[PDB]
């Protein structure tokens, strides 16, 4: 079963939590064991409600109530548990967009290992906080290959219902081989075209087609035929559609990797997927790590930022 | 019962009255015993059934017809009248901020003594009319706890589902006192936070709770602990949980005291409470006054303005 | 039987269609008679279904990669066939409105042929698209009985359901004559009043009425009464009640008529009338003007612009 | 010589002004003859300097501070005080318009009375301030006659440079006697033509010349030829070129008369002549109207209210 | 010398001009030949104080009683002639990118022939007018390499300081040469680099050093090389650069050729060229056409539109 | 003598610099040691000059180019160096405030120790760039003693042209004693006042006065009297008057040390004070840590990134 980490909170009650927080950071200082507690152990659902009462008791909005008594870190990845999942993606494009320089990474782990109508929610959620259109504002930070990955990705139209038809596996995993591998260049459009509208089901089917044909697989193919932006945009579909739980098992352990952490990644995939499927993440990380995925924030992290996550996260 | 003083008009005929009306302000000169009547003798309803008329018919718009051919406070309440009733007090919420100064007492009017579902209905008719977003318009043209006690009204958070539980009456009334009477200053905390949340049937309870351990009345207790705007504030909503047909017989008691009146008070009031209760705040109002609310208005305003007000009144 | 020129394409496939769309236009030179014909020959949704799966497959949109491929008067009615309905006539609208100069034709043609419902859509569309209110548009860009046409004309507020009534059809057919014939002027009031609210079969009783008091007809009248823009306004409004097929096939002759075509009518009406009721103004064409529809195109156009129109009206 | 009552604080500190107005407000209360002595003895532009140092010194608007120490009329008249000239005038306007209804009459005093400079001032602090345009505004808020008097008055168009010219004087007064007297109707044209481009010398000439030809002033003439706001419009223009104090005297009288006090009216000329001329309206009061301006306001006005305006205005 | 055929009417005067259009206007009908005469016979500049005067004599402006009085053509020609300069070109651009399709040729005319100065100016008034940014609006409505020479040419940063260096001019040529003929390929980004930064008398040495490379001109080379609005787009600069006149004088024969006439052309060249070079143009369009400029407007043309068009052109 | 550690290029050519950037991007790869050369050994106004001849001869963007060719850090870095000065302040104060969380130090280290002058060029370049106003978005994003400070600093009304005057600078120090020191709590309302209103020098003589009468500097006392953010404002201002390059000096070491690196202050201080006083950070960092600055962003940073960095900051 594909299930997340984070289990909305049996006998919630939204009035008391938003008074234990108000009770939490009352005075000075803060209580952070206590703030961590509320937000790790209810749902998202519940967090919206402890929200509305929270200004409602107290007319004042406990986010403006956190950035002041938070800092850092704690506050990032605490501010990130009240956003509603939405809006929170919506918001991490924004934030690798708007920038000095773009997060490519960002893009790619939001728009490319999404379903049709999960882009359709974060396309609006966008358009609602920032009022501009998502596909304008990618089409303005974003150029060539790479721009035109992203427009195809901001459509949502994959035939979702498309079946495995295995004479047409074959035709379509010919035709990636003539694009790539069968000639000098690489005509990107037939990349593109198949991976973006091909059901993930029909593109299980042409990927075992073109092992049958080459004697590469469609992923040493892309990795030599393409550069960067692209290559990596079209690698994540791959994985997407052959193992999403090891796609994300790996970008979680490249956060985490060498010296310092990239806890803007972190912070992202553990609250998005924590209740999707991190559950099914951990156990893949596992088996490719050696290391627990919690043995890991705990080497990597620190302070109540640690604590936070590993309560996100659990063992 | 409660019941308002303008019931719909039977055998209404929008055609035919939107002729009326351009009949009555055809050439040089108004009738103004008219429009008056056709105005006051029919529903809100009804009057927005002949504003579409008038403009299929004439292809101009009623309210830029009486602007012409009317002035003065007898235009500004043929205009009221005319309004779609959740866009008037979004107008008049307008008026009190954005001005030179504030109508601190058009906002407590309007936001201290709302359901939820009316609270929702003003925030969503100011957003349309105006594009912008009241909450973050209270909050540029307010401060301090009074800015709190508006910022919680605009939530619609009230648990009005909450029922009367003596035990939590008592604990509640108990804390409201120690928040005031009870210490030297006041934690208004306590005062927001219990008076904003709970129902109005559990908040009944609480002020019996309340008189049973202090020797003094929660509006005696908030006159003492509290000042001003947010005094006033929070006396509404316990002037609206105990008797509301009341708070508003005084509140236009007072628009037609001393010397002048205060047309904005009377108009609004009279015009919003028109198909809601006016029928039993006069009745309140005469028992509390001496006089009836007829004979005040008669007294106080002149020319078709009296008249007007008098017609949605009635004896 | 109404019915416009095209139909749905059977053994329709989008992501085939897009495909040979890419191949028409790809390299130097583009392959009109393969756009030609399938723009011509799918149905406005699917139209749009191949939209999609082009952006899609592609990442860039078909609109796009046609005005690069495209010139002129074929990009024009290219990309006319592309819009959705809706939008095609809000666009046109804007088109005559914010130029040097206005086309006045254009904005009787849509405003004053349309129902409720439509006139209803064709706001929404313009909203969409241009941000802007089009009565709030309408009204800064046209004067007086004009304007004031056109602004009953976007309430959408006929009596659509109103019966026909012979006792009032003759009060109101009496009434219309006073204001004309029956006095020096012409008390425009009740010309714009009548024909705005009244139902259309109710509209083609008056004007039986009217020819029994009148030794004119109801046109006669309008076209005496009044002059330019408003005798062209009303006048397309006893037109569409009394015959509205006869009222196109009148202003594409006149597209067609003399030295040059008016091109911009004739792929407005082309293009918004193909799938409503071409096939009737076709017949009403012949009737009326000798030749056939396609017969005159033929002759007043040229290269692949003529074949898409002939295509869209059929023989 | 022509002068207001508000002379500029000699030995001015703004720091020192900011501090005390700080101290006036600490604490629970305000001390409210602190603070209308020293808004009503420094001039707008120390004002303004008080202003910049309080925000630099303490972290808050001033205006924001007031808003919550002060109520009603007294907030209303100390933040007139408060606004910089242009401004306060683009913000009366907005005020006039945008609510229920109108104030015609604040319309006409502040656009009719006006030179082409302070017109374009007026204008620009306006567009500032709302972002919208103020004759867009005029336009969408007024009808008629008098909306194109107004639109008149912001084009800033009067020939000022104009000289005396008895022939054409004669010229245009018997233009106008045409217009009016000479015939049952009225050529408006005529009249809105003359009176809003000749200079101001040139128009007094032309009254002049019309006296010779008539046996009734251009007063008269208009009194009996126009009704309502356009009546009021051109007489306040006629009014401040014969003699601007007088219609300000008459203005002010007007404000004060009867029962209450229209004190929007009456704040916004002896604020907006505090430093132009309310020294010869005052001349002109007392001689039209027995007592002072000064015993006016005593008698009509209260509290500190009463007590800024009687400092402004002076003995 | 390079000169207009509009020259300033001496002994004008703005008041006595409004009057006769208000004349012209008044009532039923319009004399179209009095408007004519006013219109082609008064500089822009002195246009643009009959305009002022006329809003500020009658509350209406000037083009709003034109669009109501006037139709077709003459509408939008005698409209085009009050347009300020700038003003014009910014509005036909948003007319040539905002519509169905795309006046790639109006775009061309207008970018591709102008000053650093004059560019500049452009891209200020359409930001005026239309809010948008020009250059922003330039990259949504066009692609690839005709975009990016529009990119370039919005910039004004032509080095127009640059001197006619014999050297260079032959580095560059030579550059040029192989970008083109002297590859299979075209490299654009060479035609594009040198045609958009140097100066147009480095320019015109280069043309001489290319001939003397080639057999070709650059003409024919461009000609060749590229297709298309590019191709359109690169031919407008060297026409520029060899013959401004020339340029003008074909694109003005090609308006009026064959059946009808391309009137949009016909007014936007006319109308901007009157007072900077028409009489150059003329010449050379007799020289190169056999027929006189006059002559040729006199056939295609007709009304009251053909006689503004003569007068603004003279024999 | 204050220096920074970029000079401006002597012969510069950017038509020359703008083909060497576009040949070093050509093609697969990139030649970053091309493009860390340039961006590093040119001013900044000669960068803007590169940027212009660039977008005229390609039609692209310099920053489109850049942002496809780079990734991570030197990204950021690359196109930091690019920014117009003012611009980047107002683009890293937007990145502060608009994200996750608020990075409180950015914030601090660009309004808390800037001249008048430079605090409204920031808020010019953030409006223009943003649409905003900064103070109203500082005022969203901040609350309580610390928004205060903020908003006194986005004033630009500190008295800098005032004289040390030693009686005065001895009455505030022992204003802020009593306020601090001589008190159990703190009025911060006079740590606020005094150091966000005198000039620097007189501020110099104050912190002077203060040690005369506490046993503490000024810098203790904030430290044991605040807490958190407005503790780190204050010490801000202080150490900026005391002495600026240690502030700096100071900030950098803190960027580099432990584990990972806080490259985003690294990038934006070098890059802000580079044309500065660079040279003099420089000298105090050395002085205050032991190792050079070379040395340690040697260590820290890795790849081209380092290279770029080591380049702007010099040995
Ligand atoms: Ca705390
Ligand atoms: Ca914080
Ligand atoms: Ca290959
Ligand atoms: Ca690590
Ligand atoms: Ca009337
Ligand atoms: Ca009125
Ligand atoms: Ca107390
Ligand atoms: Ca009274
Ligand atoms: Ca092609
Ligand atoms: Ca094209
Ligand atoms: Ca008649
Ligand atoms: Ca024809
Ligand atoms: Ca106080
Ligand atoms: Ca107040
Ligand atoms: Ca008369
Ligand atoms: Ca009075
Ligand atoms: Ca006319
Ligand atoms: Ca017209
Ligand atoms: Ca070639
Ligand atoms: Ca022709
Ligand atoms: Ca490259
Ligand atoms: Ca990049
Ligand atoms: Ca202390
Ligand atoms: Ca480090």
């Amino acid at each position: 079963v594909v299930q997340g980490t984070v289990k909305p909170h049996a006998s919630f009650n939204s009035r008391e939590d938003a008074e234990t927080l108000r009770k939490a950071m009352k005075g000075i200082g803060t209580d952070e064991k206590s703030i961590t507690h509320i937000l790790a152990t209810r749902s998202n659902a519940q967090r919206q409600q402890i929200k509305t009462d929270y200004t409602t008791l107290f007319g004042k909005h406990l986010e403006d109530e956190l950035k002041s008594e938070l800092s850092g870190n704690y506050e990032a990845a605490a501010l990130a548990l009240l956003r509603k999942p939405d809006e929170f993606l919506a918001e991490q494009l924004h934030a690798a967009m708007k920038g000095l320089g773009t997060d490519e990474n960002a893009l790619i782990d939001i728009l490319c290992t999404q379903s049709n109508a999960q882009i359709h929610a974060i396309k609006a959620a966008f358009k609602l906080l920032y009022k501009e259109d998502l596909e304008k504002e990618i089409i303005s930070e974003t150029s060539g290959n790479f721009q035109r990955l992203l427009v195809s990705m901001l459509q949502g139209g994959r035939k979702e219902d498309e079946p495995v038809n295995a004479a047409h596996a074959a035709e379509d995993a010919a035709a990636i081989y003539q694009a790539g591998e069968g000639q000098i260049g690489t005509d990107e459009s037939r990349f593109n075209a198949v991976l973006a509208t091909r059901s993930y089901p029909q593109l299980h089917q042409i990927f075992h087609e073109y092992s049958k044909i080459s004697n590469k697989t469609i992923l040493q193919a892309i990795e030599n035929e393409f550069s960067g932006d692209i290559k990596n945009g079209l690698l994540a579909i791959v994985k997407s559609v052959e193992n999403r739980f090891a796609y994300f098992a790996e970008r979680l352990h490249h956060a985490m990797k060498g010296l310092g952490t990239s806890d803007k990644t972190l912070i992202r995939i553990l609250v998005s997927r924590s209740e999707i499927d991190l559950a099914n993440i951990k156990e893949t990380f596992q088996a490719m790590y050696g290391k627990s995925l919690y043995e890991f924030i705990a080497d990597d992290c620190s302070g109540d930022y640690k604590d936070l996550l590993l309560q996100i996260t659990g063992h």
